[PDB]
């Protein structure tokens, strides 16, 4: 089994968000979704951090692909990719928000920007490294320094980097990549 937090960066810069909704879409419906199979939980970071729901929060697949459309971007200035992680790790990955014991954490990062709380993203990545969350993150190059942006996003990524790194040119790209990416989440 596989508890699966999606965690997505809901901030302004973000667009459009139809395209979000819309890799979630695609990502999800490859997926057996319940309590003794995978679950979903998605967190939108920006202005706030909002647990959009919770890992226990759904039983099916048809449900979690009603939910994850009707998801709304809530906005921000800035970039808070490390609060964004660090809320999923401490806070989705719980047991009062359906996290199974002994079961396999695993994190899906989506971002366009090098974060605003730069400065603590290596303690939260060190954290989630010693509880063992299998990380994947995913760049999206150009919204509507990219090195600098890049190799932190890199960064977030578990090794191999080459496996569990993406980066695409926009949010429209986002569902151009999900059948690797769901591959790679189930090995
Ligand atoms: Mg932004």
């Amino acid at each position: 089994q596989l508890d699966i937090v999606i965690v997505l960066d809901g901030s302004n810069s973000i667009y459009p968000w139809d395209s979000v909704t819309a890799f979630l879409n695609d990502l999800l419906e490859r997926m057996d979704i319940g309590p003794k199979q995978t679950q979903v939980g998605i967190v939108q970071y920006g202005e706030n951090v909002t647990h959009e729901f919770n890992l226990n929060k759904y039983s099916s697949t048809e449900e979690v692909l009603v939910a994850a459309k009707k998801i709304v971007q809530r906005g921000g200035r800035q970039t808070m990719t490390a609060l964004g992680t660090d809320t999923a790790r401490k806070e989705a990955f719980t047991e009062a928000r359906g996290a199974r014991r002994g079961v396999k954490k695993v994190m899906v990062i989506v971002t366009d920007g090098e974060s605003h709380d730069n400065h603590r993203l290596k303690k939260v990545i060190q954290d989630c490294e010693d509880e063992n969350i299998q990380r994947f993150s995913i760049a999206i190059l150009g919204s509507y320094s990219t090195e600098k942006f890049v190799e932190e996003i890199k960064s977030i990524a578990s090794e191999p980097t080459e496996k569990h790194f993406f980066n695409v040119s926009d949010a429209l790209a986002l569902v151009t990549i999900v059948k690797t990416l769901g591959e790679r989440i189930f090995a």
